[PDB]
């Protein structure tokens, strides 16, 4: 029927995989953009959705309302039957998501602290090792989980961009992830939206974020 | 056939509430353990199990070779068909999942740090208004999804243990949970585990962490 809602801050942060995912099927869907300076305008309207556990990023579609992004993008796989067709399928991409998550989350966990530039030299020391094994699964793989897109993809793509704004030569000793970051952005609705005014470019984490923060790029 | 492997440190950490679910399901499983002064061991055979992605926990059963705490706890779930039955119920699940690990999470995020002391006030200033939707999720519910467990509610019980380690008081002004904590505890299967040899008590993090760290409680 209507349009399903997807609402959060106008950052890509927690919910830039799930955009990806969304135009990758090419899917009607509308945004609630919360700006900068409308954290009160927010909490004004927070407790106000029939959210069980409000939060942004949330997803409104009539039949569900959902908050919590691992959730949301799960929903929406799920409603394409994209998560796995059994057991082990279902837990492999699980798998890939979990592991994409421990690069995106590691850049969270530190972008919003005093003492980041301490704490990127460990995270971009320890970065290979997290990158080497997603380099050594496209080994002959096209996608990460074989021929066919699986949302873990997107998440790969959205932690491969942020990482690059964090050491933009990351990726330069693993060629497999830097064509696999090209061969997501020529998926051809992956290039549209690239390109549209529907793409958020920056911040990659709240404006206030130490990191991938303020209001444009350093 | 054999009894499915679950490998990790000795210790509660990231693998806790898959214990508690095992044991909930009186599941058959024997367990890796890798001890304080193993770490050279486990990185000595970290490459030679055929996991795809090598990381503390993983779980071996014959049909599948898992690492991520999320994808385990959720094979698990999935094979005693506990995930969802629909999409909607999938999604509901995910959501629980998600919220409860905001909790945990944000204890591990900061207890491994040089600040812990600062940054854990800023923590429990934030963790009652986590606490507080849990408290009116369980309004008139037995478990966070009504009168059946999830593995949520397994998650939720080790998030509410570790942070009564931080805070014994923080669950004073949320009754329910203090109910729902001693309901799970009250389940026989995880009475019985929790008196046995095989509950790990201590330590709730990597024995090196700030917070709840070391061999044995402050
Ligand atoms: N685990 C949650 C985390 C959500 C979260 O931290 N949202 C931040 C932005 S990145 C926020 O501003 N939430 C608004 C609020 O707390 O009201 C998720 O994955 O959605
Ligand atoms: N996101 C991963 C994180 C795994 C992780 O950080 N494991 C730590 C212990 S809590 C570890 O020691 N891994 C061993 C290794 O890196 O070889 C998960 O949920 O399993």
């Amino acid at each position: 029927s209507y349009s399903p809602i997807l609402g959060y801050w106008k950052i890509k942060g927690l919910v830039q995989p799930t955009r990806l995912l969304l135009e990758y099927l090419e899917e009607k869907y509308e945004e609630h953009l919360y700006e900068r300076d409308e954290g009160d305008k927010w909490r004004n309207k927070k407790f106000e959705l029939g959210l069980e556990f409000p939060n942004l990023p949330y997803y409104i579609d009539g039949d569900v309302k959902l908050t919590q992004s691992m959730a949301i993008i799960r929903y929406i796989a799920d409603k394409h039957n994209m998560l796995g067709g059994c057991p082990k399928e279902r837990a492999e991409i699980s798998m890939l998501e979990g592991a994409v998550l421990d690069i995106r989350y590691g850049v969270s966990r530190i972008a919003y602290s005093k003492d980041f530039e301490t704490l990127k030299v460990d995270f971009l020391s320890k970065l290979p090792e997290m990158l080497k094994m997603f380099e050594d699964r496209l080994c002959h793989k096209t996608y990460l989980n074989g021929d066919h897109v699986t949302h873990p993809d997107f998440m790969l793509y959205d932690a491969l961009d942020v990482v690059l704004y964090m050491d933009p030569m990351c990726l330069d000793a693993f060629p497999k992830l830097v064509c696999f970051k090209k061969r997501i952005e020529a998926i051809p609705q992956i290039d549209k939206y690239l390109k549209s005014s529907k793409y958020i470019a920056w911040p990659l984490q709240g404006w206030q974020a130490t990191f991938g923060g303020g209001d444009h790029p350093p």
